[PDB]
């Protein structure tokens, strides 16, 4: 009489529960995948930091080599200027 | 003669190293803060899942109460129809 109505209700309650448990499960999985992405980003940033360090060190050394050659020339010009101006 | 140039260079090399170490340190800290945010998001989602479950269960039960009252009325109408149509 009400048997079918009560039956539908219990079916639907069980589905709500299934959906709740699946939503919680998906949250747990999403947490793990998000955490992995955060870890990847960390690895990427450290690689970028090492590359920056290495690139800047190259630039500093190449600039030093050029500066030592330049100071040589300036020194020569100063010798000339001193010869010219007694 | 080159002493000051070499001095500046060593100063700058030390600063590059300081900046590299700080960049790595900041990455480690950022990892921890990002990880905490991922954890907050997980907690938030589970709360939202519990609320959804509870809200849907209320709705299902309130609908059942209304449906049982409605079936009552339909049943009465069917009794009348049967009396009228022999």
């Amino acid at each position: 009489s009400n048997a079918g109505t009560l039956q539908e209700y219990q079916k639907r309650m069980k589905k709500l529960d299934q959906q709740y448990r699946e939503r919680i499960r998906n949250a747990e999985l999403f947490l793990q995948l998000e955490t992995e992405q955060v870890e990847r980003n960390y690895i990427k940033e450290k690689k970028a930091a090492v590359k920056e360090f290495e690139d800047k060190k190259v630039e500093l050394k190449e600039n030093l080599i050029a500066e030592l050659e330049e100071k040589k020339k300036m020194i020569e010009n100063e010798k000339l200027t001193m010869e010219l101006t007694g």
